[PDB]
């Protein structure tokens, strides 16, 4: 079936749910006012996520795997970019 | 194989481990006094979870996927209920 | 494809990413100074993880599943050991 990963922060809370479906990962967001589709959309058959706070900023890392290749995607306040993670 | 998701809170800690096995998700709980089977039992081939605290209350969200349908299950102090999440 | 699980702590942060690949789980670590391969290497087709702090100590629980058997692996400051978790 489809495969999901979830993270949350604060007391509202904000929630992010990533779904790997048919080889692509999309993102659903809850910030207390209804679910909506987030900016993240990248290839992947499997997804995991972790997030942390630094002061009042959220940092998200999404690990997207297709075949034996895992790409780390980073949210640090200004869009998603590929991170330095490799599996080695 | 079977597929799991885990979350934890506090310093004991409390741990919840969800296992999707043969199309159903069950829940194992640790609160410092041995593992036991929790109340959660719902359909699902894949599971993810996140949890947060608000004061001294735990909130748990379990994302249960069967086929292309993902159901959010909510624990907010008084049993499990379906939440508003949709994948769209 | 391969399957991952991720956790993080602190503000650096420290990140641990577990990958189940070809029936074994390995561990990649980030502590602010580059990714490296961690000590964890055990059988598993599926992996989940949770971690918590107690004061200034990290506790990690990795749930490694092969077939219908799930083994809990514990990091509590001094190597990985099997924990008491069972699925029942
Ligand atoms: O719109 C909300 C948003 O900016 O929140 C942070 C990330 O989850 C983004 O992908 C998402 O679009
Ligand atoms: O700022 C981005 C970055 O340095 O954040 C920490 C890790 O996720 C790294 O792989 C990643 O490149
Ligand atoms: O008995 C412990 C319990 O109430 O803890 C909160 C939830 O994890 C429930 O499913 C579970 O049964
Ligand atoms: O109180 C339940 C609820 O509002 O909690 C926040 C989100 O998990 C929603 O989908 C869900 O319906
Ligand atoms: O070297 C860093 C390390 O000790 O950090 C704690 C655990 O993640 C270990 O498996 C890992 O080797
Ligand atoms: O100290 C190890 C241990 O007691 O930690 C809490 C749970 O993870 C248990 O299954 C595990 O045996």
């Amino acid at each position: 079936s489809v495969q999901t990963a979830a993270t949350s922060w604060g007391t509202v809370p904000s929630i992010r749910v990533y779904t790997a479906n048919n080889g692509r990962i999309t993102e659903r967001c809850w910030d207390g006012r209804g679910w909506y589709t987030g900016a993240f959309n990248e290839p992947g058959d499997n997804v995991s996520v972790t997030s942390w706070l630094v002061g009042s900023a959220i940092h998200i890392r999404v690990y997207a795997s297709t075949g034996t290749t895992t790409t780390e995607w980073c949210w640090d306040g200004n869009g998603w970019t590929r991170g330095a993670y490799t599996a080695t």
